[PDB]
């Protein structure tokens, strides 16, 4: 609509730019001279475009590796089968229908295994490829020169496709993995704050993105790999795991968040009296914090090394002050009278906030050294 | 490998079922007799079985209303566009070419829309056939009469691989979310024992199986509404609402034991000799809580009613007598010596245990209830 193209003006560039690819296979197609193999034959090459045009170039040159894997063993093996089954001379069409019967268990079972189960494109063109192959070759008998020129076609097709696709405004997986790695920094400190003012007062997408995502990008990572150098990332091998080792340590920072933002919305609560007396040390805690995780954001978007003075400084000396007032005030969370049930489980049900958030201070350490790496695995500018 | 065919046995039938269909199209096809217009284009009647064919019958009845809508649609269309085009004359080219730019972009513009994630299989079929009637259809004149011969190859294909697919060994979705719904009870119960006795001490995919398949259950429901009805689901309209419900309340009770999970993983750790004082008090909730669990996905099995006694008046006694010894030993928990850092921490950790055992037998109802309204809301039998 208006304001999904308006929001994302990627989509109707793509859209565009498949309109264009249809375009120039349809004028060659309806312009070219009569011809005695391709005039009758030749809408195998605009119906390839269809299907090989992705929305990335990495994307669009692995499938079409596995696609063209799949096809040419189909082929040589149904060219084979078909050179065999003359010797009997008397059971071809039953040999033929056997031949059907133990190569389409064979594929069909192989494509539902846990491994390959992101591979079944590859395996539905071969159990078509093969199939075509021996029932169109029957009655003719010569299938073999008429095979390569059904391959024609489909490599015009192809080249078009990744012509149009690659040197007009190409969208690259590596840019969308640099993007997601800096989105979620910035999704987890908003979220982070939410919840802290949330609970004072008298936070859901953050963590719900920054924990969801281990397998977006996997396959961006996947994806990736098949580019050729380009811009900023000039290098032969560019070291793309070292950023799914930085969103791993911060998944792992953001499930204390998510265990916060869990005791809101729990059974059991304390006083309103009582949080009051936290206040201060339980803000300053989230302002650094989100302080923090946006500063690492901005060094990575921009690609600059870190600076010499320590950056965890304020959060440690923030929490160390929280753990002061946690301990001169400690006759709240418990009662003396009986020392040797709802007002009870509220009553200590207030620390185990202050603990989550001593714990999430806690694991901030790891997200620092896994950004250290990075910024040394890839030659990062020196800081100005 | 062969041990995945002892696992799931089923995944053989399945197989063997597509190899079936695949063998009779193929025997009817080298046998019949020379035709003027099946003499050379039966080889689409192959094809289809290879692509309208599903792992469940409700898969199958949705994605085949789904490919006949694009297909009939996309025909329709370029049948029209064709007679216009007749009109203008000079230029049809010109006229030809712009409709397949127009349409190729807006067939690429509707499939990005993030509420049709699930439909871009039957917006392929459309731009396919769109170009293929009118490309095709062009050094003769007429497409008309032969797109209906076209489509009776079809419409067999379809038959055989429907007919084939449901009255041999079918497999129907509303057991497999049976089955789903009554394994997330079993996983949810196995791990909250091995949580409390890693802590105790002196689990993953439990949790992680409940919490994240939810659009597993989606899925199967949406595919289960089309199937007609069979054995016990002997209703035209069955509530399989009320499955997904008692599985997001489910869901819900397993966040706390993410959390519990979570604890064991932490930087701070309390003493060991302070972790040995509460033993029998966690230790009787933890048993409790599971066997709880174990009754009710047992109950679900069945399609049993709940009998006459309290199934949660074991667990509130043993939450009772937790809370009671909390409140005895406090003094363990908190230092007096300074009233009104990492020692501190460490002490107050076992509150936040504690804290979340309870929550955890607090949030039960909640599922009792959900459990009660759908053996209502479906006639489940009385028990003995
Ligand atoms: C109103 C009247 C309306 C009536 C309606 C009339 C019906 C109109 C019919 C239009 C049908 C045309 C649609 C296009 C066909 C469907 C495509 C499809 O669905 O498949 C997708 C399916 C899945 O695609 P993917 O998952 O995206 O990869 O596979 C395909 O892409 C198409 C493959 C077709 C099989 C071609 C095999 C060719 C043989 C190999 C070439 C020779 C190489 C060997 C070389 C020798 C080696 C030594
Ligand atoms: C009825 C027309 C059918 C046309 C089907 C076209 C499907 C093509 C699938 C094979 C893609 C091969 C990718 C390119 C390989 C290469 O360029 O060498
Ligand atoms: C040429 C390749 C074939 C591609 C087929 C894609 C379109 C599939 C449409 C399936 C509709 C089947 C209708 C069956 C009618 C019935 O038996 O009730």
């Amino acid at each position: 609509a208006w304001e999904m193209g308006v929001s994302d003006p990627r989509k109707i560039v793509f859209s565009a730019k498949i309109g264009l690819a249809l375009t120039i296979v349809a004028l060659l197609i309806f312009y070219q001279e009569p011809n005695p193999d391709l005039s009758r034959y030749s809408v195998w090459a605009i119906l390839t475009v269809v299907v090989v045009f992705e929305f990335t170039i990495g994307a669009t040159l692995s499938k079409g590796f596995n696609r063209a894997l799949g096809t040419l063993s189909a082929g040589g093996l149904a060219l084979g089968m078909a050179e065999l089954s003359t010797l009997f001379g008397d059971w071809e069409e039953i040999f033929c229908t056997l031949s059907i019967f133990c190569i389409g268990f064979l594929a069909t079972f192989m494509k539902l295994y846990p491994s390959m189960k992101a591979y079944e494109y590859g395996f539905r063109v071969f159990l078509l490829t093969y199939c075509y192959i021996l029932i169109s070759g029957f009655r003719t008998g010569q299938f073999i020169e008429v095979a390569i020129s059904r391959f024609l076609l489909i490599a015009l097709g192809a080249g078009v496709s990744l012509g149009v696709n690659m040197f007009i405004y190409p969208i690259w997986a590596g840019e969308d993995l640099h993007n997601l790695v800096v989105k979620n920094f910035m999704n987890v400190a908003t979220s982070l704050e939410g919840c802290v003012n949330g609970y004072l007062r008298c936070v859901y997408k953050g963590y719900r993105s920054a924990v969801e995502s281990t397998s977006q990008e996997e396959s961006l990572m996947s994806f990736a790999i098949w580019e050729p150098p380009h811009g900023p990332y000039k290098s032969f091998n560019y070291p793309w795991k070292n950023y799914v080792k930085l969103s791993g340590a911060l998944k792992h920072c953001a499930f204390t968040v998510m265990a916060l933002h869990g005791c809101i919305l729990s059974e059991i609560q304390a006083p309103e009296e009582r949080r009051q007396v936290f206040r201060q040390e339980l803000q300053r805690v989230g302002v650094e914090g989100a302080k923090l995780l946006r500063e690492l954001g901005e060094k990575v978007k921009k690609m600059e090394k870190l600076g010499p003075v320590d950056l965890l400084f304020e959060v440690h000396l923030a929490a160390e002050e929280l753990q002061h007032k946690i301990d001169k005030k400690s006759y709240l969370l418990v009662n003396s009278e009986c020392w040797e049930t709802y007002e009870s489980a509220s009553a200590l049900s207030l620390a185990t906030f202050a603990s989550l958030l001593i714990e999430f201070v806690a694991r901030l350490q790891n997200v620092v050294d896994a950004f250290k790496e990075l910024s040394q695995k890839a030659n990062f500018k020196e800081p100005e």
